[PDB]
């Protein structure tokens, strides 16, 4: 249902593993499992991109816009929405690692606005998140 709830719960889970208690049900567990399979799949290139990412408060919004525009340029699919969430999380984990944790709240806002403004039509026309729950899990 609520896109804002889905991003809050995904980010809270990734940060809690890092020992960072950020302050801010079937779908949440299905999304969390797909993104973990996505990390295992491209673990090689995930290490490279982590260092390649030069994240600061002055570049985050622009970095976010560029990568999201590249992901969905050739259309939307669930595999790209999964990569959308993993990029949202890698930037949150990276913010915490670099002692810029205030940016977590900005990244979650950018993810929520993009889901509601640019992914809402596609998802609903796919039947909503239950359609995602049927592919994964
Ligand atoms: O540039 C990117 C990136 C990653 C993918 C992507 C999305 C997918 C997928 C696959 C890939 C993909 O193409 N890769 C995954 C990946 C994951 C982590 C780090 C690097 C890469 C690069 C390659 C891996 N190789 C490339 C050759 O063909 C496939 C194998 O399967 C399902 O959805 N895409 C892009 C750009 C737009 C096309 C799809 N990031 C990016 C962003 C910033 C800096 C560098 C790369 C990015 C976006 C979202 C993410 O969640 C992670 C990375």
């Amino acid at each position: 249902y609520d896109n804002r709830e889905i991003v809050m719960k995904y980010i809270h889970y990734k940060l809690s593993q890092r020992g960072y208690e950020w302050d801010a049900e079937v779908v949440h567990l299905t999304l969390r499992q797909a993104v973990d399979d996505f990390s295992r799949r491209y673990r090689r290139d995930f290490a490279e991109m982590s260092s390649q990412l030069h994240l600061t408060p002055f570049t985050a919004r622009g970095r976010f816009a560029t990568v999201v525009e590249e992901l969905f340029r050739d259309g939307v699919n669930w595999g790209r929405i999964v990569a959308f969430f993993e990029f949202g999380g890698v930037m949150c984990v990276e913010s915490v690692n670099r002692e810029m944790s205030p940016l977590v709240d900005n990244i979650a806002l950018w993810m929520t606005e993009y889901l509601n403004r640019h992914l809402h039509t596609w998802i609903q026309d796919n039947g909503g998140w239950d359609a995602f729950v049927e592919l994964y899990g």
